[PDB]
């Protein structure tokens, strides 16, 4: 029993981080065989991020401007070029401790394992989801850039996300492992911000699955709604929009637990209406988002506790 | 910015967790240089729990009653012994990965981190609070036994924690790493059950100045208080007792921010007794009690946000 926020064990991806200095900026690189990846802002100063312009800046560096360090020994740097935000950086030397891996563009509402790292040290582990807005909200200080966000299949490490940039609210943006960006942010200092979040519904509808999987029920009710007028509630409480893909998603948990979905549809929309009456729900006195049902089938028992 | 349960990097750990089998019964162990340590209960039979005499059902087993699994390769047992809770296996190699170690036993409301781990096989990582009952609120399910809890300083790994059974109420209990049970519990089927619990009065104020470190103020008061006066507030709330040692050990914090501790305590006690008003503190709606002043200083900026 219990139901925790849970990451991925780290070790793997541990021993990928290490650190890579470009003049007086140091910030966190991803090893994998003989390439080093970070993000390309590294190679600005204070100056040059109010309006970079990264092929200008780019080709005034050689391949002795990077430093990388992994641990104690220093990686001599071969080549370098730019993808998209990031910077890669080809060296004299495989990493031993590459593991199977792939990278891959996540989607809003999924979730992953963050390694936060400076100075290319691992310093904590913790689970985020990718915010419908494209944010999400890790615990980050200065020297973060270049920590990574993952999931983990069998021994395949699934890097999906590296950190490049804190928001004014608080909240972080940064790229897939293609240089991408999550969301319309930009890799320059203006006046961006966070647009407007959302609460993600099949998360809470799964973490609501969690409950009766465990053993909770008492939130449940003997209505029924369609998706239209779920909908309609669910846009009174900033709640995303219910779709038929969402609704065959949650066909496993729905299975498992024997409630159908458009019934504990129904049991969320009395307690968006009606609150929680001062009761819990898995220990939390909120509706949890930040469950995918993935999560919720790889934490909880298969065996509902009825 | 941000706030988050953050564990450590759990790769120095997962190069230690093997599978131990004896009989039918297989669960995890841990592998430090040429001992594998696990719960005693691994020898037992579902009838033996009952009532077992754990002398009595050792001196049957032989060195080849147990089987070692590290990975792929089989460890031969050349030794075993009985400490307190613990079976200790000798085994014929020394493990490789063995990092720094040291065996601590932690105090009620210090935190660890811990590694679920099934059949030898690490499968998540979380962040817990020792409660003041002696248990866990931990996500375990059948085949966790043995799963280590541990702290980081630099590169020394402290083991504080392997697991050994989940109480009626869902909660989880284990010992030491010398076996020694946290609590008055025992492993034996009977119908023990956690006491009550207590809120960790120190970690409320930790977390308190950890939102103020992030630039929060909203909850401080123009008051002050005594220990005694707080304490009255303290039992009516089921909060612990306020302790001058908990004073000082708030010192940094409120050097940091500037707010007395007993101002923070002021503050404290308006909380509990108005309510927050609809109001959040780090994102959440409810005071959190499970992170340390020592988790606080790890994560926060050594830099308030004034
Ligand atoms: C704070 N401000 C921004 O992070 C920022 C804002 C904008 Br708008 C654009 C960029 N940009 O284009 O890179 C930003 N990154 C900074 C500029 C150069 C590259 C790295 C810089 N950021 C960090 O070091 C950092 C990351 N995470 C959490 C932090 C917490 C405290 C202090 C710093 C961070
Ligand atoms: C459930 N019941 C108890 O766990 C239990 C209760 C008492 Br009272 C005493 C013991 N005792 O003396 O060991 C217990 N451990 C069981 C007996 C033999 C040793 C391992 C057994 N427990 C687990 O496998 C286990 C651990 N964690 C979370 C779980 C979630 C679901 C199912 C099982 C677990």
């Amino acid at each position: 029993s219990g139901f925790r926020k849970m990451a991925f064990p780290s070790g793997k991806v541990e021993g990928c981080m290490v650190q890579v200095t470009c003049g007086t900026t140091t910030l966190n690189g991803l090893w994998l065989d003989d390439t080093v990846y970070c993000p390309r802002h590294v190679i600005c100063t204070a100056e040059d991020m109010l309006n970079p312009n990264y092929e200008d800046l780019l080709i005034r560096k050689s391949n002795h401007s990077f430093l990388v360090q992994a641990g104690n020994v220093q990686l001599r740097v071969i080549g370098h070029s730019m993808q998209n935000c990031l910077l890669r950086l080809k060296v004299d030397t495989s990493n031993p401790k590459t593991p199977k891996y792939k990278f891959v563009r996540i989607q809003p509402g999924q979730t992953f394992s963050v390694l936060a790292c400076y100075n290319g040290s691992p310093s904590g582990v913790y689970q985020c989801a990718m915010r419908p807005n494209h944010t999400i909200k890790g615990s980050f200080l200065n020297g973060s850039c270049g920590s990574v966000g993952f999931n983990i299949d069998y021994d395949c490490v699934s890097f999906c996300y590296m950190h490049h940039m804190e928001l004014p609210t608080g909240v972080h943006a940064g790229t897939d492992l293609e240089g991408k960006f999550y969301g319309p942010f930009v890799d320059r200092q203006t006046a961006q911000a966070a647009g407007t979040d959302t609460t993600i519904t099949l998360n809470v509808l799964a973490w609501l699955y969690a409950a009766v999987i465990n053993g909770d029920r008492w939130f449940l009710n003997r209505f029924t709604t369609t998706l239209n007028d779920f909908n309609l509630v669910a846009m009174k409480y900033n709640y995303e929009p219910l779709t038929q893909d969402h609704v065959d998603i949650l066909g496993p948990l729905s299975a498992q637990t024997g409630i159908a979905v458009l019934d504990m549809c129904a049991a969320l929309k009395e307690l968006l209406q009606n609150g929680m009456n001062g009761r819990t729900i898995l220990g939390s006195t909120i509706l949890e988002d930040e469950f995918t049902p993935f999560d919720v089938v790889r934490q909880c028992s298969g065996v509902t506790f009825q």
